[PDB]
RNA sequence: GAUAAGGAUUGGCUCUAAGGGUCGGGUAGUGAGGGCCUUGGUCACGGCCUUGGCUUGCUACAAUUAACGAUCAACUUAGA
């Protein structure tokens, strides 16, 4: 059908005016067969051809999470985050960061805030930076490339106990003999029992 | 001992945390401060009150590959 008002799951309210007004005037094939099952108890392993909605495609389901198990709530606590996305260059994640925010433009207010926090090796900012305004800001999204999330997750004021929800994007690559080292180890920081999307 | 070698001309892959600290960018106009001047009255070369002409501030165009440069501080042969 590829229509999003006959979805299985009833897309939330703000999430579907958010994508009216970005437009894409239907949703892909990737984003119908990906969406219902991302946020379904399945991780996920896509292969799509480039420019396919694939961004959108795990977006969706991150922030329906993270709605979910009410992490956008006062009981979540302090130094911990829910969903954590890795890229393999600095540039991807700041644009799949960016397409983040376009989503959350339209987030509504009167709610506790749901925000994103983008950790890339930078000359601007150092880890404790990073760790500074992760605690004063308090996200429940974590977008970055292996070495600084890796160098952020080493940081003791940072708990990764709650995290439910990982997304590799340009798995190949970041599985890749160069890149298993590092995620390796950031996979072996974070909890075994969660979501896991490949793309 | 990592990093392709170890008598030779050593410089050696892509992406990915950090790689000692610090400082520094133009040309123009007008306000400010200092410096040399100078002009009157005033008190025995020196004060007092007044008159007209290197640092920094505000605006207007280039540069934003400063992806450069400057300075301070560290460091020596793992071979038997």
């Amino acid at each position: 059908s590829l229509e999003w008002d006959n979805l299985g799951f009833s897309l939330l309210p703000w999430i579907r005016t958010g994508l009216d007004v970005m437009g894409f005037e239907t949703m892909t094939p990737v984003q119908a067969s990906t969406i219902p099952m991302l946020a379904g108890n399945k991780d996920v392993v896509v292969d799509s051809v480039t420019g396919s909605g694939k961004t959108a495609a795990f977006v969706i389901p991150v922030l329906e999470k993270v709605v979910k198990e009410e992490a956008n709530t006062s009981k979540f606590k302090k130094a911990h985050f829910h969903s954590l996305i890795i890229a393999p260059t600095r540039e991807l994640s700041r644009q799949i960061e960016s397409v983040v925010l376009s989503f959350l433009e339209h987030y509504p207010s009167d709610l506790f805030p749901i925000k994103c926090q983008l950790l890339v090796g930078t000359n601007e900012a150092t880890v404790r930076d990073d760790v500074s305004n992760f605690l004063r800001n308090r996200p429940q999204i974590l977008i970055g490339t292996p070495g600084r999330v890796l160098d952020f997750l080493q940081m003791p004021a940072v708990k990764t106990s709650a995290c439910s929800m990982v997304v590799m994007d340009e798995a190949d690559r970041l599985l890749d003999m160069s890149f298993i080292k590092d995620t390796e180890k950031i996979l072996r920081l974070l909890p075994k029992q969660r979501r896991t999307g490949l793309f």
